[PDB]
């Protein structure tokens, strides 16, 4: 036996300042995933439509769905989000989770408040392609759950009870909230997540049954990293939402190992680079960080390839890893110094691999 | 030179719901160990025996002995301890600490309150073999210690000055106590030590020298995957203890490598799983975590074998990486997708290997 | 295509209690560094001259200079420094920064308190060669920097704005100062950096333009592996600098690789071991520990070696991995345990490797 991880990415770019583009993916590991419990299998899907563009809002939706061992869980959640400043972002939505004979549902209204610590020119000027931003990012969460289960009306009890009769409950509940390894995943990344306050307590907020209602802030700040807090506007294109975009993604994985898909297309994949340059959006460190925590446990060959078709009439003027070979607008990375950033970043590295291309 | 890790595993099951087991294990890595000092030679016995089934008492003792470059290191602790309530634990007892030509001995008594941050029932039913829990833990004790080197006067005036001349004394205190990469390692498994508390300082608490005595508490959160908060129940069978338990460990080792032996039989091993079935217990998953982090500074090959023997008639129903062979009930694991399961917990992974088995 | 570490480390010992020594590294790999911005060049030079042995003061200069994606960096630092007690130690000096276009000046004074948590004499004696010191160290940081720029009056009150304005100033400064991984590299080593005090903020503090004048102090905290804590006095030899020592460094980088080059010249390398012998000193633990943090991304072959010359008459009594070979009081280590020894340590391993030795 030996362990070779089998991948092919393929990137297929809109042309123009469209940042549209078709992503798509598939990967084998014959490795053990780091679950405790397995078998788990997980698919997920979001979608995306403009909604009212001159008010800025979008509809999104997105279907977490998975098998745990033998539990079965569904989480939807479809939300109308858009700008209300450069840093103030609002959110009002719905959804329902489940878990074997377990669901509830839920709606919210959100806003979240992006601060960068600093905002110099002398920076903006001599950076031409700045990656770490430090910063803090504000949220300000409206929550309301029909309590329609006795289990609901237990940890909505039990919670209330919680509350008032502890005092360190908006510092310990990160232990709570948190869960296993991802509390480790917070420093991992220069990721910080402050204490809550709680704003009130209400019930019940809706005719129906009865309905427990949150009022609560958190905080959370990031060392530079945190593409959430340093990518805040890119991370989400509004503006560049001119029909509705989506991603389909999953994994199966056991004791043998790790099958992922994934198709999709939505503008961000490009960005202008300056110059009559674009290149592939820098790639966010987070995902990379976070896999970093799983990525080293086995050993592994990789059989890996990256296919780039660019628009009609487009070049690349630089790759980092330079690519094997091109064919009109398409052009294919394998084996050396790209299997060797393969390697790299499913292990943790966040070493750049820069794409630029221009007509 | 190639790197080989070569390990034995060995598991024989007492029948019924006895939850009894032995275990033994050898490995031999020719890999330095990341001790910053080294030789470094250590030996652990470990025994336990009913004292008073019917008010749940069990005498625990440990022997701790060592050598450190050239240092001889001893520690020992034999204590008296039974479950109060669910959460409520209780513990009296002494022993003695030695380095060179340095001991001292002491006493304590010392309660332990576990408490999960909930305890929903939709979770309970609808997940078979639950993993995370998230809690906290609150450890109530008064310990003494003889006065009878000068060192210890020493220490003790040292202390006694530091508190109440800082004030950051019980926050800083964990800087102290958790020496080295300790520190570190609390983070890594989603664990949390909070400020300590000082409720007294006593001299002289007992007849023949002086005694320093200390009235503190301390509290520990974890996320899910400390199992001392997690499995809180299960790591302590007091119940199935009905004759005396034990396990003897060991290892030597140097900048040529590390041999380690382990032999024991105690309860605990295999646990119902429901349904008829048992399983092996859930690998706990704090070995696996702080083992992580110093499992990945040299490649290996794996040469390991697991056998367990089952009790006369049990069948094995499943076992997650599958076994290679099986002799009445010897049943035996190799290479394959069990030397990948074997590499990938040495260097950090807690990829779930489950045995269910039943008559 | 296959990864191997070239290197090579010479170091030529000073006879006598002379402490000096020459350091030679070469090293080069052909896997990618973790830096998200690439090519990434850098030079650094480290000077120290006896400016008044008998008040114990030096003087020390330091220039870094790199290209980082096409950005050109500079600093320079130089500064007079002295011990005024055993654990006090005070600092004035000047420097520059430039980014591009972008440049500053400034000039400081700082103290620096190193206390250890402990200093028990049962540990002194019973111990040869102790590694671990916990402690806590305290600066109080007097800077000026001309406001002559206006990205610096810009920088100036958005600082000043956000002091005052903000409360959790002296806190959240750690995600700003900290940028990118550099922030989990503090809990890494098991290191704290606690909250700032702000003294005062004046102008203008200089006849000249506008001077913006900072009055701060703040803490650090390490459990034992935190060589600026652990190792306060060895790590600053004042005493052993009879004439000008320095160091010139470099590497350059890109998708392709890195390579390093070392020289210096410069007292610490050996010390007393105690009975006649010496050592090289003990590995410091953070540039392990740090550099562990980028050095597990890609599979590597070790070809290594170390070449010891020792003064004249001067044997080796021990070596930890033992050396290949040796011609006269030349000693020259490859393959074998030291292969592993420096896979081990590129890796995060701080496995001891010592050698001592006596005429
Ligand atoms: C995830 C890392 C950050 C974070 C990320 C930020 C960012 C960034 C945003 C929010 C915003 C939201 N956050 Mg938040 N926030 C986090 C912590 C949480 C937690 C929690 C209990 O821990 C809560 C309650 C909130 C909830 C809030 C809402 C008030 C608000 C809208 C959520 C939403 O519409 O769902 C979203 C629906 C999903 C479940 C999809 C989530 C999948 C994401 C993470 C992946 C994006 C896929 C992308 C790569 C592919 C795009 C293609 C698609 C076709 C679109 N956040 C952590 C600390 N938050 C949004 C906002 O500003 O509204 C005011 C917003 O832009
Ligand atoms: C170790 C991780 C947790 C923790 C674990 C918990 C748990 C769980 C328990 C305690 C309990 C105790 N803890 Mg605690 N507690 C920790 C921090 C410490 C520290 C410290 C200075 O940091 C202190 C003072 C205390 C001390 C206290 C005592 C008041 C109490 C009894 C101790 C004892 O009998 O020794 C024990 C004797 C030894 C030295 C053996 C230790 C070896 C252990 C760790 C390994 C078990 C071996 C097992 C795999 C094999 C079993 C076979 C044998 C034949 C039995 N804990 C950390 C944060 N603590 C017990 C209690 O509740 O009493 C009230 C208890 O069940
Ligand atoms: C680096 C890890 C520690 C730390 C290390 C300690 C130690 C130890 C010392 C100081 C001291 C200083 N620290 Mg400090 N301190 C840190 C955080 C910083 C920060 C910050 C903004 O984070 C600040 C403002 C300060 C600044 C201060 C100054 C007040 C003071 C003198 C600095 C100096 O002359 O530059 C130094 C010039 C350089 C830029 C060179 C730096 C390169 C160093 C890190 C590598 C040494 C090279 C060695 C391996 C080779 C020697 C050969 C040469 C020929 C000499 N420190 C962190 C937390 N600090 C000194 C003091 O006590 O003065 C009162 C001192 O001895
Ligand atoms: C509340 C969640 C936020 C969201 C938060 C984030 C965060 C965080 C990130 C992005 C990133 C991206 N987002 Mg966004 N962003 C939002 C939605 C917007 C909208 C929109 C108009 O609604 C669009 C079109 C996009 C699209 C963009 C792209 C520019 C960029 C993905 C680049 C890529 O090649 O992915 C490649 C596609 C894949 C390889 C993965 C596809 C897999 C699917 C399943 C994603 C699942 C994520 C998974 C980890 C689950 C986390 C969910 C939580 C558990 C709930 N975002 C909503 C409002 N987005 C990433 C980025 O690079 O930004 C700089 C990024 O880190
Ligand atoms: C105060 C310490 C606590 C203790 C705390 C813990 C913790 C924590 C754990 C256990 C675990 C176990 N404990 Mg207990 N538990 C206590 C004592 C009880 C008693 C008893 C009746 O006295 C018994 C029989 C057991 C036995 C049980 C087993 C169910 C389980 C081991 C499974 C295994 O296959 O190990 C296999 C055997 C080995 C592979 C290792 C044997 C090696 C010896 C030397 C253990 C040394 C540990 C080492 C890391 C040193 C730490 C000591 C500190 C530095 C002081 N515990 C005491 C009261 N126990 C583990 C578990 O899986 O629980 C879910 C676990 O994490
Ligand atoms: C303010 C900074 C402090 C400094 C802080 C530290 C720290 C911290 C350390 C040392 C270490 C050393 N210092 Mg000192 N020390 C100071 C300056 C003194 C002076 C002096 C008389 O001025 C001298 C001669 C020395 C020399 C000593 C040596 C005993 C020892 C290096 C051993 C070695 O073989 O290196 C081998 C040489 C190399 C392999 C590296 C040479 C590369 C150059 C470029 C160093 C760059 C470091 C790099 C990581 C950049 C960090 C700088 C910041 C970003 C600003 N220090 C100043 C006052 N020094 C190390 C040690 O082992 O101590 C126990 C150590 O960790
Ligand atoms: C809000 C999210 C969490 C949770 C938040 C945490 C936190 C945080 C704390 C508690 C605390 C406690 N939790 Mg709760 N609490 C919840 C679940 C409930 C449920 C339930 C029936 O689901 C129960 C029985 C309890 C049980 C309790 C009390 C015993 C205790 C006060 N909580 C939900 C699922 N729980 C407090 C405590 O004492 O911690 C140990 C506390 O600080
Ligand atoms: C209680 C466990 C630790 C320790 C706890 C720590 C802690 C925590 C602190 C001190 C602090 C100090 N420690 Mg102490 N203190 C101990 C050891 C003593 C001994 C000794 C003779 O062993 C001495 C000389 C001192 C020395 C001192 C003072 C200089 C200083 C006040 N402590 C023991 C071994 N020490 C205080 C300080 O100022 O920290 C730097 C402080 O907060
Ligand atoms: C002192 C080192 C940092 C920095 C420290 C941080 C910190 C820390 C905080 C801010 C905070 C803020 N920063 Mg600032 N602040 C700096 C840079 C400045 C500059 C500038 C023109 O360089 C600007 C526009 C601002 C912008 C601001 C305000 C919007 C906000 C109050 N700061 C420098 C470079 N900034 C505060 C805030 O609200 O955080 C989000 C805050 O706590
Ligand atoms: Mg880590």
């Amino acid at each position: 036996d030996v362990t070779t991880a089998h991948s092919d990415y393929e990137i297929v770019l809109e042309g123009g300042s469209s940042s549209w583009g078709k992503v798509k993916a598939r990967a084998k590991v014959n490795a053990p995933p780091a679950s405790p419990l397995l078998p788990a299998d997980c698919d997920v899907k979001l979608n995306v439509k403009p909604l009212d563009p001159a008010k800025g809002f979008v509809r999104i939706s997105a279907v977490f769905e998975s098998i745990v061992d033998s539990t079965k869980n569904k989480l939807t959640i479809e939300a109308d989000i858009a700008n209300e400043t450069k840093e103030r972002r609002i959110s009002v939505g719905e959804g329902m989770v489940s878990v074997g004979d377990f669901s509830h549902t839920f709606s919210f209204e959100g806003s979240v408040v992006n601060l960068f610590y600093y905002r110099s020119d002398a920076v903006r000027r001599n950076v031409p392609n700045p990656i770490y931003m430090q910063g803090r990012q504000f949220h300000d969460i409206l929550m309301k759950v029909p309590l329609d289960n006795n289990d609901l009306i237990d940890t909505w009890e039990g919670t209330v009870k919680a509350i008032g009769s502890t005092g360190a409950f908006n510092d310990w509940i990160r232990d709570f909230w948190f869960i296993g390894p991802a509390f480790t995943a917070l420093n991992e990344g220069g990721q910080r997540i402050s204490r809550i306050e709680v704003n009130g307590l209400n019930t019940e907020s809706g005719p129906k049954g009865p309905v427990g209602v949150s009022r609560w802030r958190f905080s959370h700040g990031g060392s530079g990293m945190v593409d959430s807090i340093s990518r805040w506007a890119e991370l989400f294109p509004s503006d560049k939402l001119n029909r509705p975009a989506q991603v389909e993604a999953g994994f199966r994985s056991d004791s043998q190992g790790i099958e992922v898909k994934v198709d999709g297309e939505f503008p961000g994949v490009s960005v202008d680079a300056g110059g009559g340059l674009r290149r592939i959006l820098n790639h966010p460190l987070i995902p990379l960080v976070h896999h970093g925590m799983v990525g080293k446990f086995n050993n592994f060959n990789v059989d890996a390839q990256l296919k780039v078709v660019l628009p009609k009439g487009y070049k690349i003027r630089y790759a980092a890893p330079q690519y094997r070979s091109q064919n009109l607008e398409e052009y294919r990375w394998s084996g050396g110094a790209y299997a060797r950033w393969v390697e790299h970043v499913c292990k943790g590295g966040v070493g750049q691999f820069e794409i630029l291309y221009a007509q």
